[PDB]
Order: C-alpha cells, then sequence, then structure tokens
C-alpha cells in the first residue's frame, strides 16, 4: 500500500525514453527534460543488462522534485514493466519493533523477482454469456462451448477483472482465480494487431491443464509461506522458477547509519542482488552513527568509490508545466493551459512535487463552482488556502 | 477524561461555517475571523468525504491560541458530531510504562468509529408516570400503556438521563441502560417539527425487540472486551456495523521522534485509517532522533510531501472579543462589554487561551463581590492576581 | 566475493618491482611510479622473511587512490601469490548481529595460510580424448591408456577447469574435484620450458594414490567444520600441515575505536599472526571512543609506536595514464592514447579511483556506437553523464 | 608475550645506577643521562625496602621517549632482577570480554611474586657426556657418576638451556624439567670466583631430593590452576611460600576512568600490593568519566595527593645517541659513529622510540648491500623510507 502509493504518482512513467543511440527523445516514455540524467541511466541500464554493475550502486543527487524518484523506477521499467522495484527512504529502518537490517533485508527481498511456470488445471475461453440466475458463463474454444455456473465469489473476481462477453479468460480450477486475456480475435479489426489487446481463440477444451506465468517476489513468497530459499533455488535448477534482480531504490540515504552501510555493502554483492540506487538532496554530511567523518551524501568512501553518480538538475517552470501537464492528463483531470502554466510559476517558487499536489484539492474546487476544468482562478485560490513547507516554517520563524 | 477535557474549551465549535459555496460566513457553527483556514479546512471535509485524501494528511502552522485545536475539531464535526476526533500531543509518546508506538496505536484506535446496528429486548414508550412508592413508572405506545417497577439502579439512570414524564424513552431489559429520545409528539406545538425534540408516540407494545445503533470507537471496544478486528470485520461483511474513520489531531508534532514519524506513515495508509491532522507554532527544527536534520516544523521531508498545510493567523484584539465572548456565553457566564474588551486587550498582549482561562476566576471574584456579572473591575483585579507564563519567565530571568 | 570483488582492480598487481637492490624499476610487477613506498615496501618484505617484525605493523598513509590498497597486496604477493591477503574497513566491525572484535577475529582467520600436504586416490593422466555419449574421456600416463566415463558432475568440474585433450589432469576420486595441471610434454616445443605450462607425461597407474597439497585459511576450516586449532597444531606436529601467515589490510584505521585496537595490538603478537597493514588518509583525529584524545591517523601512541609508516604520494596526470592503461589491457579494454591522457587528467581532479572506474561505462558506450575502441570522445561524454563525489557534494552544497 | 615483548627495547636496563650516596653515575645499569630522575627513583627504592611507602604510588610525567618506562623497570631491577616488573597501558582496560576491573585486578596479580621453596626428586650433576644413540648422559656428583637415557622430550628441553658436557645440571624426575646451574668447578680458572657461572661439584648421589626455589606471580598460578590466595597465605604461614610484592606501570594514565581510579585507589592499599607506577605525558585533563573536571594528568586529586611525581626531560641529540648505542650493542647491531649521530638528530626531530625503532630496518637495509655495519648512508634511506607518525599526520592534514 505505502509501495503502490509511493509509486502512484509516477504512473505515467514508461521508462527513459531514449532512442537507439542512446540519446534522451524530446518527451517520450512519459518523461519531459533531464535529459543528461536520463542518458547516465540508459548506461546503467545497458550495464546492468550487460550484468558490468558487479558490486557497483547508482546514486542519484539533486533537489527535491527532479525526478531522482521517477528515474530510478524509469530504470526498472526499461528492464522490464515486470521487474520488481521496492522504494524506500532511509529512515524507515528506525522502527520499535523491527530491526534495521531486517528493514533493508525486506526491501531486498521486495526488489528480487522470480517468475514461476506452473501447469493448473483451468476453464478457459470467450465469454459467450453471462447471465445472472449465481452467475451462468459460457466458455468457448476451438473445440466449442461449455456453460460454468459460477458461484458470486468467482463472479465477484470476474467482475475486478473487468471481464466482459467477448473476452479470453481462464478461471483457475482450484483457487478460483480469474484472469482476463484480452478480446478475442474473432472480433479484432484490421486495426487489430496480432495477440495484444486482442488474442486468439484457445485451441483444446474448454477444461484443460494450461501452463501459466506468474511474476512474485521473495517478499510475495515469505507472506505467502529460509526454508523458502532452499525451494526457490530447486526450482531454478529445475527451469521451473527463473531469477529477475528487480531495483532497490533508498533515498534519503543519509539517514543510514554505519551499520545499514556494512550490511548494504555486503548484501549487494549477492549474485541474486537487486540494483541499488541511492537518492541524495544533500552535499557533505556527518556519516550517521559517527559523529564526526564527514562525506559527500553521507555515504562512507569505500561505499562512494563503488557509486555511480548522476546529477539530476531544478526544472525551470516551463519545464515544470509540461510534467505537471502529463500528470493532470493521467489522472483525467481537464485543466486550461494558464492554470498550468501558473502551477509552474508556483512549482519553481517551491518544489515540482507541491505544484503537483495542488492538482487534487484545484479539481474539487472546480467541480464545486460547478465547473469540469480548473482554470487559473483555481489554482490561485489553492495555492493561498495551502501553504508550502518552506513558507510556513518561515512564517512561523519570523 | 483528559479528551473530555481537552474538547470542553471547544464546546462552541459545530463546523467550519461555510456557505454552499465553501466561503466563510462572518460568524456561523461557533467560529468568528481565521476565514482562509477554515476555508482550506473545507477543501479537506470535501477531499475526506469523496475520499481523495488517500496517504495525505494535514497540518496546522500557526502561533498558540490560534484555532489550530478547534479546526481541527471542526473538520470531525463537518463530518459528522458523530465522527470520533481524538486530540493528543506529540509528548504524550514518551511514557514509562507503555512503548511510543502502542500511544499512537492507542490513539489511531480511539479515532477510528464503528456504528453497531442491534436488536435488544427493551420497554419502551412515553413515560406517563413517575411514582417514587423503587419507582412506578408509566410507558405508554400506540397499543395502550404498561406499567413498570423501577429498582433504585435503573431510576438513578433515568434521572441521568434528564427523562421526565411526557418524554418517549426505552429501557433496554438486559443491561438496564435508560435512553431519552425526545418529548412526545402528543404535546408539541405548530412549531415543533416533526421526529426532532419531539418524537412520535412509539408504534407496538411497551415491550419489544427494537433495533439500536451504537457508536462505539475501536478503543472503546478494547475496554470493554487483534482478537477484535476479527469480530469487528465479520460485521462490516455482515453489514452489521460500519467503520467510520475520524480524526487523529497530534498537536506539538515535533516531539515526535524518527521512530514515531515511521510508524504514522506507514499506518495513516491503513485503509481503515483516521485522518491524520498535525499542528505546529514552530518553524525549522532538528528532527528529533536525528540530531542534525533541520526540517519545517521538525516533520520529515517524505512526511511533508504528503501533508497539505493550512496556516493559522494571529487574532487582533477585536476577533479574540468575539471569540471570549462565545466562550462566556457558551459557559453561561454574564459580562460586560467593557470586560470584553479588556480580556481581548489582555490576550493580545499574552495568548487567547490565556483571556478564556480568565473567566472562571474573574466570574467567582464576582460571585464574591455579590454580583452575578463580571465587570471591568474584575478582569482588572484577576490580571493584577495572576500571570502568564511569558511575564512570569520574564521576571525571573530578569 | 566482496573480498574477490575487492581484489579485481589489482588483478595487474603482481609484486613490488624492485631489483635485486631492492630498488624500483620503472615499471615492473604491474606498478608504475610511487618508487620511494615500494622500496619501503620491500624492506617490509624482507623483514617479514626475516621475522624481525615481532611487534610490529604498517601503516600506509595517504590520500585516496594513491595505491595504498595495491602495495599491502603487493607485499603479500612478494611473500607468494601463495600468500593469504584479507583486506578489509574499518568500519566493517560495526555490525548488527556480530560483535566487532568477531568481525576483526574472522579477517585474522581469513589472513592466516594453511598449506596441507594429502593423498588422495585419483585418476590421473593426459587427456587422450573426450567423447560425449556422459562424457568419455581417456586418460594416459607412461603405463599406458585408460578409458572413464565421466556423469555430468564431473564433466562440468573438467569443463570449468577449462580442460582439452592434450592436458594433464587429475581427477580425485571422492569428491570428483577435477584438478589440471598444465599441457603434457609431448606437444611442447623447444621454447617452452620443463614443467610450467607444459608438464611431465605422470609415471605410474592412471588409477593411484597421489600426494596432493592444498592451501586453505583458517577462515575456509571454520566454515567446512576451537577444535579446529587443536587439529591443525596435530599436523603442524607432524609435518602435515604447515602455517602460512599472510597480510591483513585494515584500509579506514580511523573508523577503529579503543576496543578494536586492544583487541588488535594483543593479536598481532601471536606467533602464528598474519602482518597488519593499516591505512590512513587523514592526519590528527580523536580516537574513536575516547572523545578527546587526538592522535596521528586515530591510532593510540602505543600502537603507532610500533607502526612503520610508509607515505603514498598523489600521482600526476601523467602517472594517472599509465595505470589507467594497465587497467584497460588488463581489463582486455580497447582505448585510444588520447582517451588514456584524458582520463588522467580527469583523475587529477578527482582521484585515481574514479577515472579507472570510467572505463567500464566508457567501454559500452563505445560498443553502444558500434566502435571496438574507446575514443576521447566516449570519454567526454561520459564524463559528462556521470560525477565524481566531490564534485556532486559541491553542487548540493551550493 | 605483548609483555616481554614490551620490555625487550629495555633489556640493557639494570638498575638506577646511583652511587651509595644515591647520585647518578654517568652512566651504569644501561642507563645514561635522565641523573635527576633516576636519583628521586632511588629514594623511591628506599622507600619501598623500607616500607615507607604504604598508600603513596609514583607518577613519572615527561614526554614521549624519556625514558618513563625504562626507569619504572629499572626500580623493579633495584628491588631485584627476580622481583615481578608488569607494564600495562590504561586503554587495556577498555576490552569488549573482560571488565575493567578484571584487567587491573589481573595486572596486580602478574606484579606479585611468590618465592615457593620446594623438595623434589631429581638427576643431578656435571654433564660428563652427551651419547645420542635418545641420547645417553653421565651425570657426575662428588659420589661418582652415573648414566642416564634421555627421551628426545627431556633432551629437547637440556637443549633449550644450552647444556653442554662441563655444566652442571638438575633433571627433575617428576616433570622432567632441566636447569643449567652453570660451568662445574673443575674446569674454572683463578680468574673464575667461587659458585657464579662455575659452581661446585654437587655433593651426594645423582638421584636425591633437592631444594629448589620457584618465583612465580600470582598470576602464574591462576594460569596453572580465591581458592588460590587460600593455599599461599597457607605456605607463607608455614614458611614454605614468601610474598614479593612487584611494580605494576601503568602508562597512558589518562586512560583510566573514575571506577578505575576508585578500584585502584582501594587495591594499592592491599599489604601484599605492588607499588604502582604511573606514567603521563600530558598535562590537565578532563578526568575520564565525569566530563567536566579537569585535574592534573588526568587523576583525581584524592589520588595526586598520595603520589609521588618525578619529572623526565627530552634529551638532547648528544643524549639520545649515547641511548641509541647501547641499544645497538645490546642488539648486537653494528653501527659507525656518524650513523650514530644522525640517529641522534633524527630523535630529536621526531623521539627517541622512532630512532631506536630505525636500527632493525637499517642493519637489514645494510646486509642487504652486503655490508656487515649500519653506515650514515643506510640510516639516510631508511628515515627517507619511512615517516614518524607527526610528519605523516601533519602531511595528510596539510
Ligand atoms: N523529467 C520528468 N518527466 C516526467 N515526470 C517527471 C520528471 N521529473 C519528475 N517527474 C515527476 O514529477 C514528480 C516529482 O518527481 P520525483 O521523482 O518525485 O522527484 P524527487 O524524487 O527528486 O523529489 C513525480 O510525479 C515524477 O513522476
Ligand atoms: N476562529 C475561532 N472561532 C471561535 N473560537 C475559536 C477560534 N479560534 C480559536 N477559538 C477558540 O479559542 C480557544 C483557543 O483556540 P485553540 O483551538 O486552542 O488554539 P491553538 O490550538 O492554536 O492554541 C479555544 O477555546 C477555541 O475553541
Ligand atoms: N603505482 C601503481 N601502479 C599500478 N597500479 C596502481 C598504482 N597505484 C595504484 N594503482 C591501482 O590504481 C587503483 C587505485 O589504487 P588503490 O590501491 O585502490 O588506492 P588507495 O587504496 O590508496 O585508495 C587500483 O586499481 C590499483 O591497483
Ligand atoms: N636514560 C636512559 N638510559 C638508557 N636507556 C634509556 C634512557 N631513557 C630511555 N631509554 C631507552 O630509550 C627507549 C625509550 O624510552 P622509554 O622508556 O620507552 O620512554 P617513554 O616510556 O618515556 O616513552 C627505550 O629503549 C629505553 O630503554
Amino acid at each position: 500500500t505505502t509501495k503502490t502509493q509511493r509509486i502512484a504518482s509516477h504512473s505515467h512513467v514508461k521508462g527513459l525514453g531514449l532512442d537507439e543511440s542512446g540519446l534522451a527523445k524530446q518527451a517520450a516514455s512519459g518523461l519531459v527534460g533531464q535529459e543528461n540524467a536520463r542518458e547516465a541511466c540508459g548506461v546503467i541500464v545497458e550495464l546492468i543488462k550487460s550484468k558490468k554493475m558487479a558490486g557497483r550502486a547508482v546514486l542519484l543527487a539533486g533537489p527535491p522534485g527532479t525526478g531522482k524518484t521517477a528515474l530510478a523506477l524509469a530504470i526498472a521499467q526499461e528492464l522490464g514493466s515486470k521487474v520488481p522495484f521496492c522504494p524506500m527512504v532511509g529512515s524507515e529502518v528506525y522502527s520499535t519493533e523491527i530491526k534495521k537490517t531486517e528493514v533493508l533485508m525486506e526491501n531486498f527481498r521486495r526488489a528480487i523477482g522470480l517468475r514461476i511456470k506452473e501447469t493448473k488445471e483451468v476453464y478457459e475461453g470467450e465469454v459467450t454469456e453471462l447471465t445472472p440466475c449465481h452467475v451462468i458463463i459460457g466458455l468457448k474454444t476451438a473445440k466449442g462451448t461449455k456453460q460454468l455456473k459460477l458461484d458470486p465469489s468467482i463472479f465477484e473476481s470476474l467482475q475486478k477483472e473487468r471481464v466482459e462477453a467477448g473476452d479470453v479468460i481462464y478461471i483457475e480450477a482450484n483457487s478460483g482465480a480469474v484472469k482476463r486475456q484480452g478480446r478475442c480475435d474473432t472480433y479484432a479489426t484490421e486495426f487489430d494487431l496480432e495477440a495484444e489487446e486482442y488474442v486468439p481463440l484457445p485451441k483444446g477444451d474448454v477444461h484443460k491443464k494450461k501452463e501459466i506465468i506468474q511474476d512474485v517476489t521473495l517478499h510475495d513468497l515469505d507472506v505467502a509461506n529460509g526454508e523458502i530459499n532452499k525451494v526457490v533455488n530447486k526450482y531454478i535448477d529445475q527451469g521451473i522458477a527463473e531469477l529477475v534482480p528487480g531495483v532497490l531504490f533508498v533515498d534519503e540515504v543519509h539517514m543510514l547509519d554505519i551499520e545499514c552501510f556494512t550490511y548494504l555493502h555486503r548484501a549487494l554483492e549477492s549474485s541474486i542482488a537487486p540494483i541499488v540506487i541511492f537518492a541524495s538532496n544533500r552535499g557533505n554530511c556527518v556519516i550517521r552513527g559517527t559523529e564526526d567523518i564527514t562525506s559527500p551524501h553521507g555515504i562512507p568512501l569505500d561505499l562512494l568509490d563503488r557509486v555511480m553518480i548522476i546529477r539530476t538538475m531544478l526544472y525551470t517552470p516551463q519545464e515544470m508545466k509540461q510534467i505537471i501537464k502529463i500528470r493532470a492528463q493521467t489522472e483525467g483531470i481537464n485543466i486550461s493551459e494558464e492554470a498550468l502554466n501558473h502551477l509552474g510559476e508556483i512549482g519553481t517558487k517551491t518544489t515540482l512535487r507541491y505544484s503537483v499536489q495542488l492538482l487534487t484539492p484545484a479539481n474539487l474546487l472546480a467541480k464545486i463552482n460547478g465547473k469540469d476544468s480548473i482554470e487559473k482562478e483555481h489554482v490561485e485560490e489553492i495555492s493561498e488556502l495551502f501553504y508550502d513547507a518552506k513558507s510556513s516554517a518561515k512564517i512561523l520563524a519570523d
């Protein structure tokens, strides 16, 4: 929840938007501007894919709201929309009921993926009918159509998968899980490519054994069950399961202490390890736990020695506006150009994240005046009603 | 007790007093002035009601006695006079016999409401008579009148509910609890609207099964009984119980440390979570537990990023007088206009809370001179007899 | 892993490259420049070999990237490519699940070698054939050729040892371990010296008892098994095993505290002890654990009294280029002279380790533009894409 | 080991070298210069011998390498070459597996001697022959010669005692320990005094009971075995054992904390206690454990009140040369006068201990150039190759 929540403001980020030369496109994969850093992340992506990252980590350094989290996430997108991305903040290690290296370990395990191939008993086909009498469904394969009667329980799941008549689905016989594959090929046009949104009519019987591929994390297995690692290694050896190290993003790196960096240095050498990407908005800091050793970003030298550092720069109000616009678009929030330009300007006086967070309040304030679009007047009101943290701390200082 | 005590100086606060446009009325729902902040809280109220507050919290920032606690409480009033409001101060986490995240957890559970529908055996009707012989009572429904004989125990409860002959009540057969519904409809005039202060004659028998609706908190269930959460979830699924997240108000936010903020960030993402409203009267502070990281209001950035910040401003002596007046009125304390004007002036030299606390001492000092109203002379004496903390610390400094 | 990883950037270091007079050669054994220090390490090497190091330790002092780790490793090379070298950093003692003197102890035991003579049942000879039917192998000795059939398990090991037809190998009958001795003498030319890359045809039978000599560390025995020390001493007394104290390199010496130095002082007097070599890039420091005692490099006087101190100096960009070149050559990375000269210059503005770490990213960036050699343009791009820690901390400071 | 190691650089120190008047001789008992302090230690020696030291301790104060450790050791020599001398440094109390007052206690017990008279079964005499056939030995007393056949075990011990034919020895029948008494009287000349290097032919039989006198410490009994103290007191009462309190030397006195000084003050009043001699190279220091109480040498007043303080002064390069010469002579290291004069000069720029430690490296560097004597050129090279701690910390500071 905190993590899905954490990644929601980045729902538009699909990758780094580079061309084949590895250079940044004007605007692609959701990203605009920040081109130098995007290109540096692309080198990281190639290094990771080449397995030339052994014992290295990444550090994104720059001010608040300069896309450090977006860029980390984009790296994981470029390895695959499948690849696990686990964002944390360093202060999360300080907790009253769990040791700090158990927090780190847990976050490591969230960042290591496993693709498991299993054969399951299913009922599958094109959904020829949905008739609540319980719900009757007809499923069609190349061999013909068969009727099922579904309990409310499986019907709810089918409704959750947004299954409609015309879709190809399967229903796992044991768990009752419903998977929507796409729309059946029968109904595709000449605009619709092969097996994408539209998929073939399944061959064979409605009721059959089907080879399914689950993407799970090593943490997702903990909750569903040391003993784990043993089974996982069995499965890889049998080519039943395949490891997929992901990305561990550690914002607020300076909140880590010496014991945390000792644990991290060691862990990131594991062959199955995720790539570790740190983020910092600070310069030189006393390394926490030492009391007097000052170091770039609060990271010990022997670690910094293995860290590839990419700088992120402040956006102009013009760049910020382009990004605020992607967020509004992605959110389904209608907003005038003048309103967006004002939000850009507010962002430059505060941060990008502050401007972005004003969209939802401005939108509701628009709805309340019977308007279905944010206008400049609503941005103006909202920004007089609410304060950024720097402005508020300053007023109260003075 | 400490919490009812905590909310007593806000007994006049009924809501935020905004119009349908969401703009502040001159004086409504007990609030006067502080209009910008009241309007910002109204946006929060709509966001909460729309469920657009996921992963956000609120921060009220301003000096002492600028209505931060009043405004938080007003938000809970606007969600419902039913909705749980739990005020705490951050230093309450530091306690010798309970861990700091057990304090926070307990305060979370006080801030989550549960409406439970139950059917109980009752005796109900209009109270046709009260005759202490034990006490004889006649209860009347549409089917007729029946006599009961009450033990002192239930009579005491009935007396506590301020039940008079003419009122419609019920008496729970098992617990012996007495509920006063209102005055019977039979005696209402043409000024008295339907089922308000005045309620219908109940239909059916005096003795019957009645569907009652209890508002409890998750903390109120702890005391009357992990195992709880299980039963509660059962009841929601059965539509027997309904959750009502309330408001958790955390004043003195800078007294929280890093472990507290890690626990809070996580907790406030729970789907059943109350809205968290922080309050601060400070500017930049070392985040407690870090020793060197300075931050607006002593809150870590990753939290501040999710916090909507509303500023509260100092009242003029004129505004303060309006508020001191509401408090006197609400208290039943008679006071001259000149006395109120003096209290306004004292408030500007000290704080609003200091002026407000002088009413009760001034009133007693009035009674002692045979006066049934506070006059300027009594405010003058009281303010020479007692000191505000700033004045006292200064005298002793010097 | 962290340790093999730790020694990888020094894979070119074969010794100290001194002549018989003990003076530094222009460039030999992988080292270039740093001649004074290399000559001082050569005195240490002779002292150790003479056993005149009793109760002394070594300190390498100089800035980051001046070869302190290389020189320590080179000392161990000069005692033997066999001699254990264990590099650590002082902050590694601070760990959440292991005491600080258990870290030190473990690192001591990694730095003490044991040569064990054992007689094992083997199959050996020249590999006359490799035929996967399982894999058939013919092994030839002076007495003739014998066929074996190997399971996939031993075949994998043989493949790991890079065994080819024509090589002399042995296969341990019990463990199944494969050892490649070299190419058979039969196929050597007049350029190929006796028993080096090329080794004799083994005498006797394919199947025989063979005296093998394993080099292990005292830590390598822990993992494969107090009780250990007892057995080890038995074996030395029987001339079955022979001790070989190695080198313990402790970088970041100032991260050690007083309890660590008390433990180290004592341990390094053990007769079986490794030589301890410290490294420092700092001047006077508060001795950690004391709060107020300042001392050269953060080391207590009574220790400093027993420490032989060798200074390492900054390389010019010209020297740095020579070293960057050895690393590229050793890596198999093609790079123009102009590109190397630029990396030298970058190294002088940053450190040698930063320049060296740019090779792999520059190389991949070269491959991506279809180039099989790094050119100046790729060094330029790479250095604009990535930042050194000093530059990044400075930008964010300002 | 650490302690024998600790006393090795003082192997030339035989006493304080004073005349009968108690005044310092130019050069005697290994000491040169430092005359005032030597004379003050001589008063201490007489006070101790008179038992007028009850509740007093000694403090040697002066810079590094001014002979504080030498002088402490010399005091113990003057009480007897037998008398236990236990040197420690105050930071040794801070250890992870032993409490700080258990370190102190252990060091107290090392500093208390016990002379035990025992009668043992022995074989003794003049060694008339050594014939390895096992080894045959003939032992001769006044009653005649007897042959023994020794196992390798006792022969090794005899070889360790440097026993030659012509020496008078005994061999303990039970333990197998070999003691070399000296050369037999039969072979002495008129230059050789009675019972010194040369001792009489033993009277009686080869095999006999012999009264032997072992010098042990109370710590030496711990390792070979509270219960101890009981037995020891038994033996003193029986005149079987005799106590000999020694000297406990505590360098780095300012590393002791308040709990250590409380334990020490108390312990040094024991009747069996060693004399405690502290050493300091510092002026006023915060007493460790107090945070704010400043005191000469970091010692509490009530202790300082009982401490007799002797100052040690810096040596000139001329005095230092005399001392460097004694060390070379004692070591068997040949060195020119010019080389010694250079070492004196180096010592004045650094410390005496630094110059002294350059002898062994300079000597090896001499051997390497085929020279059997250190010449100025070798001192020059060695001092350019290695650095003193002050010089190294300074370079790296700057
Ligand atoms: N170059 C960019 N293109 C598109 N979106 C961006 C870009 N940079 C930042 N963002 C977005 O702007 C918001 C703030 O960026 P974020 O990654 O949180 O910054 P940081 O982590 O540096 O504080 C996020 O919603 C993020 O997705
Ligand atoms: N705008 C307002 N209208 C009515 N009452 C107010 C207003 N602001 C503050 N109060 C009341 O004044 C007193 C002080 O305000 P409070 O909410 O405690 O201030 P704070 O929490 O900022 O110190 C309380 O009794 C409160 O109910
Ligand atoms: N004189 C030298 N000759 C060859 N390689 C060197 C030399 N000095 C340093 N190196 C190499 O340069 C890199 C940096 O040196 P390193 O030993 O890590 O420096 P330090 O430990 O002082 O920071 C390593 O790859 C090392 O092998
Ligand atoms: N006056 C002296 N005569 C002979 N040797 C001395 C004299 N002073 C010091 N030494 C010797 O010089 C070296 C340094 O002296 P040491 O006792 O360790 O000094 P400190 O303990 O004050 O640092 C030792 O080898 C010691 O035996």
